[PDB]
């Protein structure tokens, strides 16, 4: 009857994997469970090179008729760029399902057992086959390309205002509300198989009086992308639009995303770079890095941007 | 009769396509109000300036020192009115009100939101209930507060929002209804004193993500900043790099304060970790407060004092 | 060639003034007429607080009709906010095409400072002309969101922003005259829905009774001896149920009527509890579900079936 | 000196006790977070032992007679009531309306048993002590703490069936938030409470009958006429949109008014001011939603039936 689920664990507040497994032996009757620790770093400390090697070990995983599912334990921090990551370049339908936890696992009424034990339900569940990558937390389900980190420290932090949740677990029972109406995972054009390293892509806030010299340092110390944090809608001052200028000149796509943590930046013809729909700079930083592995085409990323 | 409210226009996305073409097209402003409008300047919010602020916060407190002044609204862009406006809720020495206002659709564009914004803006100025409310954000039939009010949503005409706070009040069916009052310092309870200054400390904001590189805070460091906002993973976590990056600020004495990208919540004191802590400001607010806090003193216990109560 | 596109005004503020009819309100937004060849129809004018299922199911049977002709491409329904959820959601369940149903309505009247409605019908006439738009069950456009008739409700008394899905999110958004689609509903509508209802003039009748401090067993009486097949209960929190209501769902239950229970808390899960009586809701608010279930007891009265439409649609 | 906090337990899901991981007395909620007694001096009392489904308005008036005595005493620096979550935003409004102290009264609840992985009630508990021992706590009115919020008893509502989240107020947000073992309190509410509130019941056992009937499409106008024949005192609208009414239910409203009953339209919606509107019957509930309208007619009903001086307490109160 059971699903084999692998638990890769990479870190985070959630947390050894063997431990955080026989501390939730309730996981064992829902699927059949098989450890393995990736890493074990807090996840402000997760960097590009580790979650590219993240997404080739689970590819690997997924590739093997013996796995069903895979859940990550990972920390909040920067679960959703992780999750993102994978979601576009991890290419099976079998599911991923990123966990974390608000709590220590020694906190009073700590939340990482419930979370886990969700995300075990919803990677073994046949219905959660090609939603895309998901992240299971306070009894929900969220979409990797939607889903973010929207406080600093609830346990509700993880909400998509506009988008809503892909399901919830309520009861022992998941709830399926939407399909993402995007690209991902096995229609993704997105493989990494054996790259090593990815374009260097950095994030620079706007606000009032921004300085033009962090364009300038960005520019010199090589980075490929620049992702625009932007006032509004992507709204530049005097100050950034001479440094996206500077940048653009010197080779660097950039990317005008939003600070305001939702909704769409439009296209405007009148503004230098490309725009990032919906999503939020952190969101954009990983679809351009792994847009520039495959493209330096301004029309083709900023379609990329569009649809996945 | 009427109360007397000065409109002083910055411009925006409000007077999109000056100050008394949009009284004219909303005339209906003169029946809550005897109104005069003043050009203070015409600019879109993402080019707003401290050095232009301070200016604004000056003129705004001269109108409000005279009796025939019982209230300003102020129209501004979208973009940057949080940033405006909780400059003015920490310097503007005076409990007569403080609206700014905005338009997410230009005033040419089909259902414009700017004419009832602005009929709500002059209601809310002119009430006797509005008094001592610190400086207020009115848009979209809401009242915000300063110190919480914030951008959420780059295009839509519900974007401000305080998802942890609330609105201070709304406005339905030409009636004002007052739910909360802010349990924080603001206006004639202030500190900040800026009477004779023309510019602030520099303070500028870094982000925390994923290989953030430690060279912006070399950068910053290089570029003589006072302050150094940042916008924090999480509950303003720090990478081997940032952490690299906020030791070398701290060596050169600037005052690091760790906020969040989240949107929302408490930063949480962390003696492990470098810097203060931005409690609930988000890092547009928060960089307001730390040039602010930096006019009185540099010293963190102080500083970190201000965060909790401003 | 521009799609063709059928207006289909049913009342409410979007055609009041401090009433108007279709032909005017399109007059008002004539961008209308650069995006869509557009027909307008009166189907009925009144407000939506006075909307009732039999005048909802001719609509239904209408714009069911209207979408079999080739030369109709989508339909808008301009309609009051108060009830749009229902009469949106009983459409979602019983127009069986792909062709996009779009309702549309509007906060503040026409004559209003910054009136919504020129702003809202333009955006749900561009929403029912794309050829992206369907096969996405009815849907509800205002405030520059598509919301699915599934998930919408109005959330607040009086605003512009008052229609949210809040766990569900929206379909799509409507930014720079561009549509943005997020999501598809993960449930049964429309195309592949059971709820054939060519040719009916009734629906079963189905009452709401709320949840409550002290909440009286009488209203179940009340609603038992006059008739009702069904009762859709706004339980408190997860459908919990009170000595007293449970004394009248017993009743209810003796005497053939299905009960239903659902939340007033406005949003989320009412689980199966067999130490209950009644059927759940699955996440169905009690408007939607009280439409559900009218439609379910024109096929059925066998609790098990009526259930699994309700985990299903 | 620690705060004197008692624990007046009332029932609810935080007191639930299931087979597995996936009814309790006081003394083992408090047992089960040993870690209150560093910030209080906690002494418990069993007030009651139900599901707050069941809680009713003589009950709730006894609870808030008990309240009003403890707080009057010099030992007692504030009050916790632990109660289930489904009705706790109808206890708590009427103690916000009845409680005639300016000392922390704090309800509390948990949205999973006692029992359950990841179980939100120990941690709910602490934070509710926390709260109403701080000084900072005092003269806010009641306050609902859970999931690290602090709500309003005027504005905190369940909105959510199941989530540990459920309690929110959307427009008018949290008078405060607990974080890393701090109180951050972000706002007063802007009504009468508490201290400055006319509403004394110290002499009553039972409050004026009020029931809620919904609006809806094809809304029946019977159930008015069984109201009115049941003999209520109100009837509160959870109406259409804005307090909105069909031709039936304006009928149905009528005949109550023709009997002395006192109509207040709210709005079924969850959120927002229903507006005054006098083409319509009956009054208009301000911001109160459904369940929080009929704790306040109750209340208004037990000093006067006049529309004028009712409808006054609802902009108010
Ligand atoms: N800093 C932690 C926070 C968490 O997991 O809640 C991490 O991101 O590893
Ligand atoms: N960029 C404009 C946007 C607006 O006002 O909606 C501004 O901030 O001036
Ligand atoms: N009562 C009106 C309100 C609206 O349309 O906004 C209706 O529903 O017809
Ligand atoms: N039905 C329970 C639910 C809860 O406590 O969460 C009660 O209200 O007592």
């Amino acid at each position: 009857k059971l699903p084999n689920i692998v638990i890769l664990a990479t870190g985070g507040t959630i947390a050894g994997v063997d431990t955080l497994i026989n501390a939730v032996p309730e996981v064992k009757k829902l699927a059949n469970v098989k450890g393995e620790q990736f890493s074990n770093m807090a996840s402000e400390n997760m960097t590009g090179d580790v979650v590219l090697k993240l997404s080739q070990r689970v590819n690997e995983l997924l590739a093997r008729d013996d796995v069903d599912g895979v859940v990550i334990t990972h920390g909040t921090d920067t679960v959703e760029e992780s999750a993102y990551f994978l979601h576009l370049t991890v290419k099976s339908d079998k599911p991923v399902v990123f966990v974390a936890a608000m709590r220590p696992a020694t906190a009073i009424s700590a939340d990482g057992p419930m979370n886990l034990l969700e995300a075990v339900r919803v990677a073994g569940d046949k219905q959660s086959r090609g939603r895309g990558v998901m992240v299971v937390i306070n009894d929900r389900i969220g979409s990797a390309r939607y889903i973010t980190k929207t406080n600093a420290s609830t346990l509700d932090t993880f909400r998509a205002n506009e988008e809503g949740y892909l399901g919830v677990i309520i009861g022992n029972r998941i709830y399926y509300q939407n399909r993402i109406d995007k690209l991902h995972t096995t229609r993704s054009v997105f493989d990494v198989r054996g790259l090593t390293s990815l374009p260097k892509v950095d994030i620079l806030y706007g606000y009032q009086d921004d300085p033009e010299y962090l364009y300038d340092a960005a520019i010199q110390h090589g980075v490929k992308g620049i992702v625009y944090a932007g006032m509004g809608a992507g709204s530049v001052s005097v100050r950034g639009i001479a440094g996206m200028r500077k940048a653009l000149e010197k080779g660097v796509v950039v990317m005008r995303s939003t600070r305001t943590g939702n909704g769409i930046v439009p296209p405007d013809e009148e503004l230098p770079g490309l725009v990032s729909d919906s999503l939020n700079p952190a969101h954009a930083r990983i679809l351009l890095m792994l847009a520039l592995t495959r493209t330096s085409d301004p029309k083709v990323i900023q379609e990329y941007f569009h649809t996945y």
